[PDB]
């Protein structure tokens, strides 16, 4: 594991997230879990304290390498990184809680930034689940509307975007 600067005097959860990113030199600090993707889960219960401690970490990877959420892919790798820097220990539902909250008082930091790209991802997964849903609704709207049926899909995840992930009738 690469050694992370300070990281026990980071102060946010913006601030480790750009710890991470700058000190591995890759796009987000999830990318090295890779090899992490779609790993079956493991059950702890019954192992020895120390097994059943490994095997919650390397599960911990598995979420951060195949979450279909970028909120929780951000936080377990977050989470990672204040175990091993032996950080004061937080529940995934605590950091996520302290991002959220981080985000609605500054956009603009990480935090936000992590908030954006979650919303715009759920509103892309609503948008494609919907139309698979309503094959023939949404070619209905694409003639009507004059375009495409990918086009119609992203109409939906524009207005789903627009708030805080879930489609509303404007």
């Amino acid at each position: 594991i690469p050694v992370i600067p300070g990281i026990e005097g980071a102060i946010s959860k913006s601030e480790i997230i750009a710890l991470i990113q700058t000190t591995t030199g890759l796009e987000n600090i999830w990318e090295q879990y890779a090899a992490y993707e779609n790993a079956p889960r493991i059950d702890p219960t019954g192992l020895s304290e120390e097994a059943a401690a490994r095997a919650r970490m390397l599960n911990m990877m598995r979420q951060a390498a195949s979450s279909r959420s970028i909120l929780v892919r951000a936080a377990s790798a977050i989470f990672i990184a204040q175990q091993q820097a032996g950080l004061p220990f937080e529940t995934v539902k605590q950091i996520i809680d302290r991002l959220n909250a981080e985000a609605k008082a500054d956009p603009d930091s990480t935090a936000g930034q992590v908030r954006r790209d979650y919303v715009e991802q759920t509103a892309a997964q609503q948008a494609a689940a919907w139309t698979a849903r309503n094959l023939e609704w949404a070619t209905y709207l694409a003639k009507v509307r004059g375009i495409t049926v990918a086009e119609v899909t992203a109409a939906y995840a524009a207005n789903a975007a627009r708030h805080g992930g879930y489609y509303q009738f404007e």
